[PDB]
């Protein structure tokens, strides 16, 4: 029967309250009990914080008002207020301290997913000190997880009045009966409750969530954590650059401070980092996630010379000039891995810091051709079959839906041997032709990532595989140099292909290297264990590419 | 005959010269004299130095070379280098005090709109410094202005080695008595000169300008300021963003830094910014230039009330969430002047700073109707004009050509009178049909602003000015409030519609506002005046925004 859910920002969503530190306030200026709170609500629906919520003025212009309030109420006690007394630095220290209630926030989002319309209904003020980009961020985060934000100063009303809860009710398209509403202040609910709607008074988050739980029937405390948020495709900026005439690039863009490239592998999209993206964004970067040449919205160009290292490389440093970066740190997997650390060999004065994951840096070597290395490893068997034009193609394009549904699988999911792939004729010889879901994907995931393919196949992703000899050559080049600016490498424990033990000797060329470990992972680490990438990548980005 | 400019970097396109630091070092340091440029010359093809300048090693891998070579050359001389000597410290003090050399770079710019095919051949280096960041910097400045940038750690050849040279003529696709090439190092200029290039030694930059001159024919020295570097439109980043199911906003993206938000007027572009976004972006701000609803590249709705200002400032705060900006500088022109000052008043937590061209803030009037504010002006005749759907549609959309080109005219070539519209029966009735091209504008960029229009028309434009009773009634709402955010007014001396004048009593509300003022400039403001407004606001940012 419950459909809605609106939550209070102010001691609900966000703690400590604001209207708490006056409290606070009092008892360590000794000032009488009150004597803030009183000042606070002087001259009821007439007065000064009325008008602050209602957004007839700004917080700048309250200030002064709630300070003649502050001395009109210490004449009447009979006391005085400290020399030192400012309620700007009041007001600055509150809202500064106030962080978002992750427990509370977490059952906001376990309700969203489970059917219902979340909402926040706030009194709150327009801000223009000079410290306002502090709640900016704030609503920020918080409004990407509600379906709809309701602020008094925007609306010209304020709870208790009746009319705000009208406007709600017509804003949700429901009625009382099927709305919770949490609120810390009492009063507040009073309105909500003669309306019909379930109310319920947060003192403790805890007992708060307790209640919430039993008059919705769904489990919201002690629950496994969730996933880190994901990308909404059609939310996102999506930029488009030409590097040159037959060739454009696709990036989708998000938070503002220093640029970080993310460089897919194979056979992925800019999706593949879809739970990377907010979290670095919110971490405080500008994160610029490419469709790799030959991929999505990119230009595909059907020549194989078009993907060897050396062209690949330019085109990321022309990707650089055209948007006006004179550095971007550059963070790879895979293929994209490869080319981070030929962009720090190669253009060490673009690259702010360069992280690979599962990739190791293997230097050339000059005496044994790369098509011969690759030969007396046996898991690298599916590289000699990818060789041949039209060969793999033929087989990954004839089903979309099952090639990606048999290569995004868990460590212990496997249906591919990757090994003798060539004496078997094919990489789904012994692969069923209908593999069950991922536990790491959902269909709709798998859909996006068939729509990208339906576009340009998998000719232009194969030719990152057939220029072995002409990255070897142009490599060899690199060989006298080290990779001295900051770098991270991060190790994937199950990965089968490229096994933590090939990067064992890469302190001899990037003797400063930093490490990362991640335990129960496979090949595609991104979407294996998110929350673990995010944490790794965000600590280094915020110690070494700051 | 000569039609290719080649160029060295250090000495010549930048001073002071790298190479010219060690003779210096020495006379501070009381050193002998030449020991820093023996040391650095030590070993011929075979040195260290060389090794550097065809990419074998990294700036970082050649630093502790050099300080070897540096002791080995005192011992021969029997003497001491001092106790805190570090070749560290001394290029990283070369490097940084190393500027553009603007008379050169001016005359390379004049070559190239000339037909000249210009380049920069220079031995250089693979930079790997903590302060790396300086030199991409520049390189970034300048490639921009260049056909081709030949580095010789990217082409593993130096100068003077004659295979450079051979592979430049190549590069240019010229024969060698069609080029000019300057350096400021004697020993390269000979094998350029031995295959019949003309070469210039250049020790100062106006005796090199002077010979310059002589031998192209082109007048370089003691010409006129040239105009702000512009955009070409198929050389940006291109972003889009979908601020609501039937609304997208398309955007162009230039630099790194504060989010700095372009705001155009009417019947304009993105394109109206071309000379301030690489000003902007090169002085170290983060430019998105909008193409703003109903207008090029974005959405434009047929309804009327899909352009009131309520909606359009809700646009752009969802185009700020969308892109994960928690904050933007919102500078506009014309009704994008008026936008930003709605932002301020209703939104200024997502506001960084705010600007206006032209454009005054004018606080709703609660006992008087716009329409009879408007009537009251005879200037603003044109308005009332605007009011009727499909009637200024119809005389706009008959000749595009012939609309820019009446509109885009400096103060003095006007063709319009902007009074009497209604009564003579449109706005170009006395006007020419084939108006001259102004002196402000090329046929070039009139035929962008051409094509634009072509896309959507005047439809959307012109609702802009049909929601005035609702924006009164949005306005309204604001009465109580001050703008006391950072705040610049820039006023433009000849626009005859929106007058300097206008702006008088912005104080009032705006009480720590500044101010900007240009002479001879119409109301085009931006094309009109282009290094004024740059220099305004450029200044105005960097004590302001940041
Ligand atoms: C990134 N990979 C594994 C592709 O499946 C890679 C990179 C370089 C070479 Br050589 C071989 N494999
Ligand atoms: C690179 N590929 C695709 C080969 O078809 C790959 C890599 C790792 C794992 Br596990 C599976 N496939
Ligand atoms: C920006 N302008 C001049 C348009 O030509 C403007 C803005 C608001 C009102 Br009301 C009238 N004109
Ligand atoms: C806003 N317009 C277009 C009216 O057709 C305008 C503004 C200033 C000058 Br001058 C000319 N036109």
């Amino acid at each position: 029967t419950l459909r809605a859910a609106v939550f209070d920002l102010d001691g609900v969503l966000a703690l400590p309250a604001v209207f708490g530190v006056l409290g606070r306030t009092e008892e360590a200026l000794a000032l009488p009990r009150g004597l803030l709170n009183d000042a606070f609500q002087k001259g009821g629906p007439e007065g000064a914080t009325t008008r602050l919520m209602k957004g007839e003025i700004t917080l700048s212009q309250w200030i002064p008002l709630m300070e003649e309030n502050c001395r009109k109420c210490s004449e009447t006690a009979k006391v005085c207020l400290p020399k030192n007394f400012s309620i700007k630095e009041i007001f600055d220290k509150a809202i500064s301290a106030r962080k978002i209630n992750r427990p509370m926030l977490q059952a906001a989002l376990m309700l969203r997913k489970k059917g219902f319309t979340t909402a926040i209904l706030t009194n709150t003020w327009l801000d223009d000190r000079a410290e306002r980009d502090g709640l900016a961020q704030l609503m920020c985060e918080l409004k990407m997880h509600f379906d709809f934000l309701i602020e008094s100063c925007q609306v010209g009303m304020v709870k208790p009045e009746p009319q705000i809860y009208k406007f709600l009710l017509d804003t949700l398209k429901a009625s009382p009966s099927e709305v919770v509403f949490l609120d810390d202040i009492g009063a507040n609910l009073k309105p909500a409750r003669d309306l019909g709607m379930v109310t319920i008074l947060v003192q403790d988050t805890d007992t708060a969530l307790k209640e919430l739980e039993k008059v919705t029937g769904i489990q919201l405390l002690n629950t496994p954590a969730p996933l880190p948020t994901s990308c909404n495709p059609s939310d996102m900026s999506h930029g488009y650059v030409t590097v040159k005439p037959r060739v454009r690039l696709h990036f989708v863009e998000l938070g503002s401070g220093p640029a970080v490239c993310l460089c897919h592998g194979f056979p992925e999209s800019w999706y593949s980092w879809r739970y990377q993206i907010p979290a670095l964004a919110q971490a405080g970067y500008r994160v610029l996630a490419m469709d790799m040449k030959g991929y999505g919205e990119s230009s595909a160009p059907p020549e194989i010379e078009e993907y060897c290292m050396e062209v690949l490389c330019k085109e990321m440093v022309t990707f650089l000039d055209k948007l006006g970066l004179s550095q971007a740190v550059f963070i790879g997997h895979d293929w994209g891995g490869m080319l981070v650390w030929y962009m720090a060999l190669f253009y060490p004065e673009r690259v702010r810091a360069v992280a690979s994951l599962n990739t190791p840096f293997i230097p050339a070597n000059p005496n044994m051709s790369p098509l011969e290395s690759i030969k007396a490893n046996p898991v690298f068997d599916y590289q000699l079959y990818f060789q041949e034009p039209g060969v793999a193609e033929a087989e990954l394009e004839q089903n979309l839906s099952r090639t990606f549904k048999s290569l995004f699988r868990a460590s212990d999911e496997s249906v591919l041997s990757m090994h003798k792939v060539c004496e078997a004729g094919g990489l789904f010889v012994n692969s069923p032709e209908e593999p069950s879901l991922s536990r790491m994907v959902t269909e709709e995931e798998i859909q996006f990532y068939v729509q990208q393919f339906k576009k340009s196949g998998f000719r232009g992703p194969l030719n990152w595989y057939r220029n072995m000899e002409r990255n070897w050559k142009w490599a060899c080049k690199s060989l006298g140099r080290k990779i001295l600016i900051p770098a991270l490498m991060v190790t994937a424990e199950k990965d089968f292909v490229l096994v933590p033990q090939m990067s064992q000797h890469m302190e001899d060329w990037i003797p400063h290297l930093k490490r990362g470990h991640i335990e129960d992972c496979g090949h595609w680490t991104q979407m294996d264990k998110p929350t673990e990438v995010n944490q790794i990548l965000i600590k280094w980005l915020d110690s070494d590419a700051r």
